[PDB]
């Protein structure tokens, strides 16, 4: 017999995701072992190593959920409670793997980010961190809603704390790449606002994701107005991905109300919609809930105008080698916008910068911190 | 210009190794992130993939040493405690995976273990974990010790905890794979001792390691029984690798003194020492301080008298594939010691079964409590 390894081929093949799917050590966001992706992959078929083929995203899904459905039978066995949340962990960040990049079964994809919700929110009852979990009202849209505290937080015991509202991108899990980002903010005593808008988290696949998410932000501002907990004047607002799009468009529309914000590889505009590599054509026709045809009118509308007054202090990390949002429309960005933005660049980076991911959210969390402090704090 | 990746050809070679490498997600322990793995084998010499030539593990020990360095800058230049703890976490992994394999420089070994020692006792000063570091003095040794409780222990408030001690194996370094395991005691209120015997942790190069380690744990037994925060009376022995081969001479020697021991892919009698794969000769003769030719007769005294009695209940951990500590010597061992010994085999896993230690430690962690339950706790 041979050892259980991933063939040389398809890890090869996975190479710009193997950053993605191990993604940040985290305390409490849910995150994938080595052994995990060879459970996954070690039984891949051979000869399937198309990354724009719909055939390898189906085998993918298949096989990372059968290592998810593996650690909830741990989870449903553990003997202790300590055992019983490692288990759900491991089962959702398993769950996201086998969903993340998978559209052609809409009810499956929803079925699999319903199961890490579950998961997570099993893992909040025997966690130390205080989550306020509710829902946001915005006209008729029922907004998921976690504010969360830092570990061992007092109200009595405290002053209002300042607030990190981080936003999904097209592809992540709310309580899976944003919470591990969240982290970093939670570290420095900071809150955290973490939200599934339209087509984001929970509801990807349910509603179309909005372009003017601002708007679902506003009411988040308003809340942390509202609550006695959360120094309004001491707000971030950061984004991933497409995230960090609509990180630019807060920027624009309501920057007066944060002390700073963060653009983790975001742009003002998303490259040809019909020359998109690998899924992401797929990828943005189901957070639109649009067919191929509909897609380029859509990233027209998207194109933000940079001309339009940024009105607090931005921060932006982008790859010299995004496909998805071209380096020259950031660059272009950087320079109209001038002292009120700051961008590292990495030269040999692909989009998110995800072999930096460790480094870079060092720098960017005490970027955030000293902001807070030049606003008084 | 191409993306920073990983060649396929050495990420393939390196099959084996990448489950060490990535080991445990631990809050405390240092761990590399796959970035890491990037910036130190993006930029590796081509036509250099041979695992048993020294050439092989110079240039890996060069290019992590780079990644080190790199973290150590940003440690230096950190604006928070909280950053400042997580780029020395992360230099120290990247330390460890530069030295753990390299031995054709004794003093730059050393100095890399020295650094990890250093950026260790650093990391203690932020931690929220209370560590008891000191000396216990074996006869003319002084052998390092940290006694460590659990996350937000008051003696005041506790009775008298259990205590795991933990042995590393032939190349672990104390405060990343065994503190990593430790975790796993930790998470469920109970003590852990780790320690550097004779030839182990920062001891590596500078004593020959021990054959008779459980002369050195009978030196912790009496510390534990001494101090009124531990209950002595609920004590475990782990020893992973070599140190899971310490662990079946402590059930052998001095059981009575423990509730249970486990044995992560130990063995009784190693596989002969002439025909050992990739860089094991070398791995055993630097732990040792010998030359090839005085390796096998040592290998022939480590054998151990199966026939001898075995005094508390014993957990193996153990791979069907392990080159090193073949199964059929286990299982022999496994049949002869009946009802105080336990094995879980894995039918496709190598050494240490390592793409299994996250459900493995799981299960491993969940039987120790029991063990402990089972003699009143
Ligand atoms: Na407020
Ligand atoms: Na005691």
């Amino acid at each position: 017999n041979k050892p259980n390894r991933i063939s040389p081929e398809l890890l090869a093949t996975c190479g710009y995701f193997m950053p993605r799917i191990f993604f940040l050590n985290s305390q409490y966001a849910p995150q994938v072992h080595w052994g995990d992706v060879v459970a996954a992959l070690s039984h891949f078929p051979a000869g399937n190593l198309d990354l724009s083929s719909e055939e390898f995203w189906y085998e993918w899904m298949i096989n990372w959920s059968k290592v998810g459905d593996s650690y909830i039978n741990i989870a449903n066995s553990a003997k202790s409670e300590v055992s019983h949340v490692r288990a759900l962990r491991s089962a959702a960040a398993c769950y996201h793997w086998a969903e993340f990049m998978y559209f052609s079964d809409r009810s499956r994809k929803i079925q699999l980010r319903e199961y890490i919700r579950s998961c997570f929110l099993s893992s909040i009852k025997y966690s130390d961190l205080l989550v306020d979990h509710q829902y946001i009202v915005v006209d008729k849209f029922h907004m998921p809603f976690f504010l969360i505290f830092p570990k061992g937080y007092k109200e009595e015991e405290n002053h209002p704390l300042p607030c990190v509202i981080l936003s999904n991108g097209l592809d992540s899990m709310t309580e899976i790449e944003i919470l591990s980002l969240a982290e970093f903010f939670l570290g420095k005593n900071m809150a955290v606002a973490i939200f599934d808008g339209p087509g984001q988290g929970i509801n990807l696949g349910k509603s179309p994701i909005a372009i003017d998410m601002e708007l679902y932000v506003s009411s988040i501002v308003k809340l942390l107005e509202d609550d006695a907990r959360i120094n309004s004047n001491l707000l971030c607002f950061l984004g991933i991905s497409f995230g960090g799009y609509f990180a630019l468009r807060v920027a624009q529309r309501i920057g007066d109300k944060f002390c700073c914000i963060v653009n983790l590889s975001g742009g003002p505009e998303i490259a040809e919609f019909d020359k998109l590599p690998r899924r992401l054509k797929e990828d943005f026709q189901f957070a639109f809930m649009q067919d191929n045809s509909h897609m380029q009118s859509i990233f027209d509308e998207i194109k933000l105008d940079i001309s339009l007054p940024c009105k607090t202090k931005v921060f932006t990390v982008h790859g010299e080698l995004d496909d998805i949002f071209q380096i020259d429309k950031v660059k272009k960005l950087d320079q109209l916008w001038g002292d009120n933005h700051q961008l590292l660049c990495y030269e040999s980076e692909a989009h998110v910068c995800l072999n930096k991911i460790n480094e870079y959210m060092i720098q960017v969390s005490d970027w955030v911190s000293e902001q807070f402090w030049l606003n008084g704090y």
